[PDB]
């Protein structure tokens, strides 16, 4: 009887092969087509520590090339992103990575990991990397590789003609699921991989559920006690890249597979964030228990993490139980926890609804300060984060 | 140098031993907080097959006993869901394994799966579960295992029931691991006062998840690779299954996205598989890659396996006016016929509601909206329950045998 219903799902198979997914086609199907809300002279002045002399110097350099802003006929100016890096290029600022001592700096390969889903693990991934992409004084090169092939950051971050085609995710390259002629050269990483987003500086290396499959063909793959398997994001993807970033940041997923554990052999920093809820909490720290048991098994060239951070998230700040689950976070394995929560807002519940960030949102979408307070806390939590890899930096170097 | 970060590691894992999870505390904060809505002498019939007169004297003798019914603010009954499993056995029509035309039924176990995350197969389960339960003429002895450590099936308002009396609360990943107290043995009654709670359907119990029975991937992540023996596959329906198989005519599993050694226990336990899969283009392609996928491991199954008797691919979240929705559904229809299921489920606003209030589109009522969208989705599952129960109710004296 076990032969009819292997027959059958062979039939099954054979029958279906015939529908292949086409990726450009579902990327062309998810187009933006927002236009990401541009920014007045003061905004450009906060995301970008210039003085009004030297932001109109910079429009006026700007103009003589023969560009022209938009504003209106009150002179309030619309600046686009890309006029907003073009402004920071046309204005002599040393654009932090062109400049000294740091120029010569090993990247940071940070790893958001929690065996808990629904914490905002992946909104606090983009929403990070967002804000960090927003600090236009450095205009930091940042990589944000979707490894949960159910995730959605190929929505928040949409991915861009027709003749650079075929873009491939990071478990492709692992596989080298690629036409069997071609190099694993940068540019071809630079080309279709890696696709640049709304924001100039910030790349995204997407994840499509087919991936899945990395952990069918490496589980059955494990009656052969490789255990060599986590080498393969950093070995086929991330060296060939950390040449051109400084800040690579890893969502993962809620689960333990070989392709966690590639994300754990290659980061060199652990972000865990949690929600303030006792489940979540507990969840956590049953994540915390079983983390070195694994991270032993790994090959003895790792020498990872620098530095591990607790992000406590979707603080509601005024329910008594979340707020006792935050004290119970800070006084048992404090300053490894984060003093910069991020809050329950309806203003993230909109971003999940419109496949958005903070960001790419306006106030006029719903609600007016919730917003401005939901991207301060954002940028609150995102300058701490600074502050420790600006703290960890030079001990990453060697 | 990574000597310092494994042991910083080993004394974030030692100040923290102390915090547990209290899996009753949890679900006491789950409570239901309200009843299932009564019915009205209509549904009633609808559900039960009785006639107006049949009902009508059942509920009268049951009057006259000590028990009372109870109306609303008009003088028509207002009976509640057990009122009516009582009017059942107080009305001559027996349970369906009552029944003597078959009492050595192997039990199905459907599994629901597809690798694809966010096409509505836990929704579909639950309502398929819930709709099933509520055959109240046959009064099937069901079970729904939430197997996906991120599932929430006792949050949807199939509130695991139980007094404050109760010790502990385990998964099917803790029974499968033998995680639990030393000296018990896993008996039928261990599982039927610590795995398999009520759920407000007298006729529905529910295996719950939670978050930590993911580590079940470890401990066969080392079992794997230092030993090439594939048995982890034996636990669910070893440790649990046949355990349990006792108690139900119809056992339903819930998955996930994923495929697992967990989901390998899923598949090798089951004699019926569920795949639905949402009528979106990406969604169809990824089940499509599943399809091609899955042979290559039923084939690694040990020798003692007596097959899958039916498979059925589930529509979920059409469109219905949505032009490649409608494209896509047609080639699913056309490709594998006979093998997708007729009746389909709409992308309607009540599942979003269900989805917001963690529940069944047949526990809320009209006020929470909308009204004509509630009936017209509860039909549309009724609809996909009584295919389902078709096909069952066909191919089942087919494994009866085996
Ligand atoms: N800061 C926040 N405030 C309010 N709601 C949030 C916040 N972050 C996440 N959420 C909600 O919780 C869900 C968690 O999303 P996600 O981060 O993808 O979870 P996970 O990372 O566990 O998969 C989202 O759907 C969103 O609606
Ligand atoms: N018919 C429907 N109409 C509207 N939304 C739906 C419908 N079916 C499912 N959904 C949404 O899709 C999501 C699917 O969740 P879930 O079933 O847990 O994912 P998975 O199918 O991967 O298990 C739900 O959160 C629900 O809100
Ligand atoms: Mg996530
Ligand atoms: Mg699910």
């Amino acid at each position: 009887k076990r032969e009819q219903t292997i027959e059958n799902l062979y039939q099954l198979a054979q029958l279906t092969q015939q529908v292949q997914a086409d990726r450009i086609e579902i990327v062309l199907e998810e187009r933006r087509d927002e236009h990401f809300p541009p920014m007045s002279k003061a905004l450009m002045e906060t995301r970008s520590g210039l003085t009004r002399r030297k932001l109109d110097e910079a429009i006026a350099k700007m103009e003589e090339a023969g560009h022209q802003f938009t504003k209106n006929n009150a002179n309030h100016y619309s600046i686009s992103l890309s006029e907003a890096h073009m402004l920071m290029d046309a204005a002599g600022v040393p654009k932090f990575h062109e400049r000294k001592k740091n120029n010569e700096n090993k990247p940071w390969i940070i790893n958001v990991q929690n065996q808990k889903g629904g914490t905002g693990k992946s909104m606090t991934a983009v929403h990070l990397a967002a804000c960090l992409a927003l600090n236009l004084d450095k205009r930091y090169r940042i990589c944000l590789i979707d490894l949960d092939p159910q995730g959605s950051l190929r929505l928040f971050l949409n991915p861009q003609l027709a003749e650079h085609t075929n873009i491939y995710s990071a478990v492709d390259i692992m596989l080298d699921n690629v036409p069997d002629g071609v190099q694993v050269d940068t540019e071809f990483l630079r080309k279709n991989v890696m696709l640049p987003t709304q924001y100039p500086n910030l790349k995204t290396i997407s994840a499509f559920p087919e991936d899945a499959m990395f952990n069918a063909e490496a589980w059955q793959y494990l009656q052969n006690q490789s255990l060599d398997i986590v080498r393969l994001l950093k070995e086929k993807l991330i060296d060939k890249i950390a040449s051109d970033f400084d800040i690579i940041m890893i969502d993962t997923g809620p689960h333990v597979d070989p392709l966690v554990w590639n994300a754990m052999y290659a980061s060199n920093a652990l972000l865990i964030p949690c929600a303030a809820k006792r489940l979540d909490w507990a969840s956590t720290v049953n994540f915390f228990q079983h983390l070195p048991t694994v991270y032993e098994m790994f090959p003895e060239d790792w020498k990872g993490l620098e530095f591990v951070r607790l992000m406590p998230t979707m603080f509601e700040d005024d329910n008594k139980k979340q707020v006792s689950v935050l004290t119970e976070m800070n006084y048992l394995l404090g300053d490894q926890v984060m003093m910069a929560t991020i809050p329950r807002s309806r203003a993230f519940e909109t971003c999940a609804d419109t496949y958005s960030t903070v960001f790419d949102l306006t106030v006029n979408d719903f609600g007016k300060k919730t917003l401005a307070t939901a991207q301060d806390a954002v940028q609150k939590s995102a300058l701490e984060l600074e502050r420790v890899l600006h703290s960890h930096w030079s001990s990453l170097n060697q």
